[PDB]
């Protein structure tokens, strides 16, 4: 008169999350050297009284 | 005379969207030092009356 029957169900214990990023670090160094030359030429003229 | 027959259908409750982008941020520093060592040389000549 009674029935043969299962009843199941779940229950959560814990929930874990996780993120999604993208990190990076950069480091650099710079070395440089230069040189310069020049040759100029000029003229002047004037009058006083 | 009648027939055994199911009639089903759906019904909407809510709708969710979610977009897609690519955001980024950067902060940087910079430090340097330069030197210079130089030598100059000139000549002059002139006539007055």
């Amino acid at each position: 008169l009674v029935a043969a029957y299962p009843i199941v169900g779940v229950g959560m214990e814990k929930l874990i999350i996780s993120t999604n990023e993208h990190a990076s670090t950069d480091q650099g160094k710079t070395v440089s050297r230069a040189t310069t030359n020049s040759k100029t030429e000029s003229n002047t003229a004037g009058v006083s009284v």
